[PDB]
């Protein structure tokens, strides 16, 4: 007799390209029963200025893969790779030439500019040549939203009518997942078929790939639709879980805790309203699940917050077609993925979670309400949002702005402060806990100060950081950036920042720059901003393969951790 | 329009039969947005002597299920069920008539006696009426073993010949998994199609469903073919993990540890022998994986033990056909699931794992070598086995028998002792650590004292318990049973015992009594022996649905623990 396997490439086994079949720019050196240790891989850069990628490989990984993991390959290229190890106390080395094949975009139509998304390197300081960024983005399907949850007909419903829709099953799009180096090169591709099939009508293979977050094992969590996953940089799918039967539409975030639980953002399916109508609620529930997929805890935001507060909601850009125009709420808006008040409408739009291990409490970003900390006791602990709209007892949880001296800062109910840089955040994203123990937010900025400005381009996003005295109920703004970069730095939606303590930078990714330039690719701008000087250390730009097709997130990933 | 969902049965949601589709004798009371605590359920007995099943339901479980788990229903019956909870400080109670459908055996041919396995209640002392036992048995497929792993041609192989076979892929049988009460009634069924498909050639759905072991959550882990799983009593598949690419043929055991990991018994695929032929090894590797499915550690027993020790290998029954006859080892036995020496043959047949938390070590049952403790450091710690055949440095590990006084006991190299009731174990099973801390074993008894006896019926199985002093290297046999019951209590293969501290019994199951009685159903014997008095508290017989078809194990399951 039959066909033999690949024969050994060097002093170990065969060198297999894309072993798990989901990551075509990876490869594996088969152990072939060799007992090695002290392993190190080096993928050599392409061209004169190509980037080298180098990393150690720990014993768990050798055992898991039964071989040496090769991450960092270029596509359709005779990659040169070097593996060093120790075998029998002798230092060993092999050099491999590893051909790869092509990256494929399986979702293309007449909107397609070309098959892959374009990179434009803009700025790369000295000492930042090694950086790698994983880009969480997507590409439109030819058919667009084609499926709906079926809901419950309301008493307002016509008699001959068919039942309605509910939840957000249309929140569904092809993934575009890759790592880019500082030369604008693809160094990693997650096969679109790994989790998604938009040609099939298998809802298990549908949704919006999101909330990709590293774990303590050097791996990543993710959510797509009605499932949550774990996977590594070799393209191995480590977990695949259906959501617990009460729940639906997991989007935006998934982060692992120190306790080995995972926090998910979902909705509640067949949620019984007070008027006795059932709906799939919209982005207003939080799950804590274990690695069995079981439900450790649940946070029902419809009973913690105020689903009737429309302070920010009514002040929104409809475009996020009818772009620019401020959002006019109506009382009879049908339930579903729509701007509105109450359960079964998009009242909350939680888009980010952070676990606070010090006090066993989650921190949350509600695009449409503000930022909050809720205890394990399901009690709100503090709020960070403009005073407008809130009633008690919530109103008393609002934080109070103060300066570096601790003296209060005077702002109105719309968030407009006086004689200060201090400002809140609006339609914000990733409200996380920096390594510093502070809170980093990406203040997208739509509906800032609870109004639309005289002109669409008058808008702007910030990186911004806050110091919060939970004891005193005060909040100090301690760092911002981007307020002065204009509409070319304004992302209305998605996006992220993250403090990088290793090089004292503030990482960021603006995911929808120029979303509203009808007919132009959308811009995903990768940034590392110097924390001390605000010097731009890295700037790189991703451009959508279709016009007006937003990006979601990016991560700063480190090979030294990818393979424990 | 459209079809409405089931309407509420009582004061909560609808009542769903077999919510997950894998456990037809279960139901779920949908929560319907009610917030309830203090939940307890009672499934009333059928007929006069019918056994009632009563249990608490924990929050996590209500949350996981979004409803109350109903377990313990009779097949095709109008089950009367009582659910009791608290809601708004007020006591609540509902009574439900839950109709159920039929249990199906999907694997029937002309060997079939009837479709389901028959039960015979023999003894049930008072105060033991409530017991439930999960029976882990199996039923022949029409085609039998139809698949093989492909191996590597050895140097003696004919030049024109096709490549050989390897590993143990033909270890393949449909499951028969049910819970039985002391009235002989089935009170739970795990749908055969849950893990197995024997008509389809998807090797992902093949194997031998075994090693069902409770977890710290009251769920169960289990292995079949090339995957390992976790499920619960509602039939929810909590985990489904492919084996790590290095390994194959998971059988016999899977046990979770206090550290979240899971121990598995596997073989090695593409194991490069010293002679450089690649084989899949047979039942001689131990994995420690985590719930991401990654290899945390591994024991290659072909380097830890003596794969050439044949003292027991040569003294075994061929029937385990050519039954009764003693096994005659040929050096040229083709690599595979065949009795013999070396990597690639069944030199070890490990069939139990115990984790010793006290020192981070594992205890293993090797059917063909004995019982050994290996350390985290991969060093053998002690061996419990007859002394014949062991070379240094292994022989110096053997435990030395002693009486109740610590006086040495005299045994010859074959395990046969003088003037004491102490005996060794032979082709044994489930060497686990009792709640007392002691070592319980199912001494199957084949090849006892390293020979076949004069007459075939001259065989017997023991329940047996040992106390070990590791510091001193001495083992004391401290409890036994089954020695007097003869060949009618003899199980040549499989089987299990576990000490039950709660009613001070020794639980036992004999999976293969009368296996060789040609034309006769094989007897699986559920036994509870009073520990102090050696009185039979429970004894129930399970008869195979085809002649000459072994059972594997049973578990004493507690509903009070099923839904935490
Ligand atoms: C895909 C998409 C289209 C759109 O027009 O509005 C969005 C708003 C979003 O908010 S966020 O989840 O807070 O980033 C996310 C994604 C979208
Ligand atoms: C099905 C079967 C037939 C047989 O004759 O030998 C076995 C040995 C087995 O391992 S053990 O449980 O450790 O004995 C398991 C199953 C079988």
């Amino acid at each position: 007799a039959g066909f033999k396997p690949a024969p050994p490439a060097g002093q170990l086994g065969a060198v297999i390209v894309d072993p798990y079949g989901n990551a075509p720019l990876t490869a594996l050196v088969d152990l072939d029963s060799h007992v090695i240790s002290d392993v190190k891989v080096t993928v050599h850069g392409k061209g004169e200025k190509g980037v080298e990628i180098s990393y150690p490989v720990g014993q768990e990984s050798l055992k898991t893969y039964d071989g040496v993991p090769i991450f960092g390959l270029y596509q359709k290229f005779a990659n040169k790779v070097t593996v060093e190890w120790k075998e029998n106390g002798k230092v060993m080395k092999d050099d491999y030439v590893v051909h790869t094949s092509a990256i494929v975009n399986n979702y293309m139509d007449n909107r397609s500019i070309s098959d892959l998304q374009q990179t434009k390197v803009i700025k790369v300081a000295p000492g930042f040549e090694d950086r790698l960024y994983l880009v969480n983005t997507h590409t439109f399907t030819a058919q667009g939203s084609d499926l709906h949850w079926h809901g419950e007909k309301d008493k307002n419903a016509g008699i001959l009518d068919a039942g309605p829709a509910t939840g957000a099953l249309p929140f569904d799009i092809a993934p575009f997942t890759f790592i880019v180096d500082t030369e604008g090169e693809y160094r990693w591709w997650l096969d679109q078929d790994t989790f998604y099939d938009g040609r099939d009508r298998d809802i298990n293979k549908r949704g919006y790939l999101m909330g990709i977050r590293e774990t303590p094992r050097g791996t990543f969590t993710a959510v797509q639709g009605q499932h949550w996953y774990e996977f590594d940089m070799m393209g191995q799918v480590l977990e695949d879980h259906k959501l617990p039967r009460g729940f639906a539409d997991a989007t935006h975030e998934s982060i692992e805790t120190p306790n080995g639980t995972v926090l998910l953002r979902v909705g509640k399916s067949n949620y019984r309203r007070d008027d006795g109508v059932h709906v799939t609620t919209i982005r207003d529930h939080i799950l804590e699940v274990d690695k069995s997929g079981r439900v450790v805890d649940v946070w029902d935001l419809t009973k913690i917050l105020d689903p009737k507060r429309d302070a920010l909601l009514g002040a929104l850009d409809a475009g996020a077609a009818h772009a620019g125009q401020q959002a006019k709420l109506e009382p009879d808006t049908p339930f579903g993925d729509a701007l509105g008040v109450g359960p079964g409408r998009n009242w909350a739009h939680v888009n980010s979670i952070a676990y606070d291990a010090k006090d066993d409490s989650i921190i949350l970003s509600s695009r449409h309400q503000g930022v909050v900390k809720i205890g394990r006791d399901k009690q709100v602990k503090w709020i960070l949002a403009p005073s407008k709209g809130w009633e008690k007892p919530l109103a008393s949880k609002l934080l109070k702005p103060v300066d570096a001296n601790g003296k209060p800062i005077t702002c109105n109910e719309n968030g407009l402060c006086e004689n200060s840089d201090f400002d809140f955040t609006y339609t914000q994203n990733t409200a996380w806990i920096s390594s510093k123990g502070t809170l980093t937010i990406f203040d997208n900025g739509d509906g800032r100060h609870l109004e639309q400005p005289a002109l669409p381009t008058m808008k702007y996003s910030r990186f911004v950081e806050y110091k919060i005295d939970e004891k005193k109920g005060t909040v100090q703004q301690v760092w911002e950036y981007g307020k002065e970069r204009g509409y070319d730095f304004y992302s209305p939606i998605t996006s992220i920042i993250e403090y990088q303590a290793d090089r004292n930078t503030m990482f960021g990714f603006g995911g929808s720059i120029h979303l509203f330039d009808v007919g132009q690719p959308t811009v995903g701008k990768l940034n590392e901003i110097d924390y001390k000087t605000k010097e731009v250390k890295v700037e790189i730009d991703v451009l959508s393969d279709k016009p007006n097709q937003t990006h979601y997130r990016a991560l700063l990933v480190r090979p030294q951790q990818m393979f424990k």
